[PDB]
């Protein structure tokens, strides 16, 4: 009833979902030039160490590597946030081109993907409860540019092939989220909501500012990913991004000067 197909994309997510016209959608356009920056916010705590990758799971919109979350092993902290926020899953948004698939843009800039950190904070006491909150997600979003390969990616690319179709899942342990940050932890952040339906306004957005490269032989094994089932019409797995939403009554704040 929803996709990123030729009938029932972004554009009529706002039937099912009437919050899509809502007053705090998410991606947006961040301009850099509008974006202000604010000495309240604290440097970003990104603790990932103690991370337990489970499983990578197809789900017919995009792939998620999934994490245990019934403890605090890999959270995030500090930046805007108040409170802890686990790591649940990670996944990426990416397009057919390398010209298009984020879901934010930096002035009108696209990006070839997005990789979003998905957490949820704690106080709520699980995921389900967070997302009925304005505060009950915190997304570490990361931009990709097509270049030099990430080392730290390639796990995931090699993966690919056993989760082809949607539905197919494989053990997916041991995997250090870690090698997927760029350099510097500088970020804008605004509230928001999920991307995708239902369109909750439950997200605190944490945007970084570095890009990560990525090959484009790893971004043409994502492209070779499924939408369908196993048995069904191929339908190749791209441009899995919602475009920019309209800012409204929101402020983009930058960590950096
Ligand atoms: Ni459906
Ligand atoms: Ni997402």
């Amino acid at each position: 009833h929803w996709g990123y197909g030729k009938h029932n994309g972004p554009e009529h997510w706002h039937k099912d979902f009437p919050i899509a016209k809502g007053e705090r959608q998410s991606p947006v356009d961040i301009d850099t030039h509008t974006a202000k920056y604010d000495p309240s916010l604290k440097p970003l705590s990104v603790s990932y160490d103690q991370a337990t990758s489970l499983r990578i799971l197809n789900n017919g919109h995009a792939f998620n590597v999934e994490f245990d979350d019934s403890q605090d092993k890999a959270v995030l902290k500090g930046g805007p946030l108040d409170g802890t926020y686990r790591l649940i899953q990670f996944h990426f948004h990416w397009g057919s081109l390398d010209g298009q698939g984020s879901e934010h843009t930096v002035d009108k800039k696209k990006y070839a993907a997005e990789l979003h950190l998905v957490h949820w904070n704690t106080k709520y006491g699980d995921f389900g409860k967070a997302v009925q909150q304005p505060d009950g997600l915190a997304v570490l979003g990361i931009f990709l540019k097509v270049g030099s390969a990430k080392p730290g990616l390639q796990k995931v690319v090699d993966v690919l092939d056993s989760i082809k179709t949607k539905g197919k899942s494989a053990d997916f342990t041991n995997f250090d989220p870690r090698g997927l940050l760029p350099e510097s932890l500088d970020y804008w952040t605004y509230p928001g909501s999920l991307t995708t339906p239902p369109l909750l306004e439950c997200v605190t957005w944490i945007v970084l500012k570095e890009p990560i490269s990525v090959s484009s032989e790893q971004v043409l094994k994502f492209r070779k990913l499924n939408f369908n089932g196993e048995g069904e019409p191929e339908e190749l797995m791209v441009d899995n991004w919602r475009p920019a939403q309209p800012l409204k009554n929101r402020q983009i704040k930058a960590s950096f000067k």
